[PDB]
């Protein structure tokens, strides 16, 4: 019983992760065969970040200029080529503890572990989700860029997120491994506000589920409801849509408590309605959101 | 910017971590050069549970009666030991990522990551502290005894807590690496209840030093109280009493932002008598207490 939020054990990614330096900028590249993935902003001085000409900057730059270092040991790059917002330092050792890995691009609501790197060095792992406006709510200082999200299924790092931008409202931005920004951030030093930061509702209705599983059930009730009708709830308070997707994707969660997804759907309605009037839920006083469905099961169920 | 829930990264401790059988009885060990650590319950049946005589059940069991697995590959066990509440399961191969480490006896309030396991197999890392009554609140199914609380220092794992119990409450006990239980509560299924969950005070008042540093500034007030007043109000609201210790322990937070303790103190103060009024404070709705001065030093200056 308990639940918490829980990250990935980070060894496999921390077996990945060197510094690499260009001129005076040092931050994270993830280490994968004999590529070393890092963002391209390590060519600019913060000078240059207020408007780069990332192909310009780059033709001053030869294999030599970027110093790649796994823990004390240097990498002899033999090659560089910018892939969207990343770079790609060819090296001429493959990476011993490379796991086995892929590249996947995320979407919103999706739930992922960060670990945190200063010059190539793990400083800590917590859970993130993809917000719905393509931020996620991070723990980034400077020197973290280039740290990653992944997920882990079994033996296979599924990388999804590197560490790129802080927004000046302290959220962060990043790009998935082929160096595509999640949402519309750019590498640049220029206004770029977050849109609307709406709840997801799948999650929370999980979160809700993983509750019930571990005891905390007070917030059950005697409602139902309708996908349309929550769906107005769910627009007054920032919430996404319910989708018929998403009760299909809480099923399971369903068939094991024996409470059907839309009777939870009418819990959540209260809740959002009445707030929680000063009680908690699985050790929080507001709705958790950054629990997928895949999250509560994979958690309940004890899967490594 | 950002203040996150973070654990070490794990890949030190996932190194360490073997599936230990005793007859039916699978569970976690910690294997630290030619010693697993494991829970001295391995031994028992469930009907055991109820009340084992460990020295007795022991006598019973042979070093080939001890199954001990890191990942596929099995190790001889050579002698074996009990130590309080654990097992000492002497094998004939030392284990070649055992990092630097220590044995460390944490104090109520001091926080830690935890390496839930099944089967020897990490399922993730959350961050955790030992409670006043010393239960901690965990994520642990059956199979997850023998995983365990750990903190990093650079390259030195200090290994604090081993899993072993329930309570009823769903509230976690476990072990120190000597095999001592934090508190009171013993390896034996019988009627063991928590007292108070006391609030770390000192933690609360680092979490609100890190909002500040992060920009969550909306609980600062004009006023100011005293270690004596503060205390009165503490005590209505089961938190633990400040001490001058605990201030010194605040000095540095104290220094960066330039908000005296008992000022912070009084911030506090009325937070306990008013309640959030529905805001947020690093994006939780209640105090939140299992960040150590020492957690939000760490993350707020990016040590690795
Ligand atoms: C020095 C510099 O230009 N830096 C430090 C490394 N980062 C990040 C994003 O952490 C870029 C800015
Ligand atoms: C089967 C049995 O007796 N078990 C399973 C392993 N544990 C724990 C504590 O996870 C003890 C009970």
């Amino acid at each position: 019983s308990g639940f918490r939020k829980m990250a990935f054990p980070s060894g496999k990614v921390e077996g990945c992760m060197v510094q690499v330096t260009c001129g005076t900028t040092t931050l994270n590249g993830l280490w994968l065969d004999d590529v070393v993935y890092c963002p391209r902003h390590v060519i600019c001085t913060s000078e240059d970040m207020l408007n780069p000409n990332y192909e310009d900057l780059l033709i001053r730059k030869s294999n030599h200029n970027f110093l790649v270092q796994a823990g004390n040991v240097q990498l002899r790059v033999i090659g560089h080529s910018m892939q969207n917002c990343v770079l790609k330092l060819k090296v001429d050792t493959a990476n011993p503890k490379t796991p086995k890995y892929k590249f996947v691009r995320i979407q919103p609501g999706q739930t992922f572990s960060v670990l945190a790197c200063y010059n190539g060095s793990p400083s800590g792992v917590y859970q993130c989700a993809m917000r719905p406006n393509f931020t996620i709510k991070g723990s980034f200082l400077n020197g973290s860029c280039g740290s990653v999200g992944f997920n882990i299924d079994y033996d296979c790092v599924s990388f999804c997120y590197m560490h790129h931008m802080e927004l000046p409202t302290g959220v962060h931005a990043g790009t998935d491994l082929e160096g595509n920004f999640y949402g519309p951030f750019v590498d640049r030093q220029t206004a770029q506000a977050a849109g609307t930061d709406t709840t997801i509702t799948v999650n929370v209705l999980a979160w809700l589920y993983a509750a019930v599983i571990n005891g905390d059930r007070w917030f059950l009730n005697r409602f139902t409801t309708t996908l349309n009708d929550f769906n107005l709830v769910a627009m007054k308070y920032n919430y996404e849509p319910l989708t018929q997707d998403h009760v299909d994707i809480l099923g399971p969660l369903s068939a094991q408590t024996g409470i059907a997804v839309l009777d939870m759907c009418a819990s959540l309605k209260e809740l959002l309605q009445n707030g929680m009037n000063g009680r908690t839920i699985l050790g929080s006083a507001l709705l958790e959101d950054e629990f997928t469905p895949f999250d509560v099961v994979r958690q309940c169920s004890g899967v490594t």
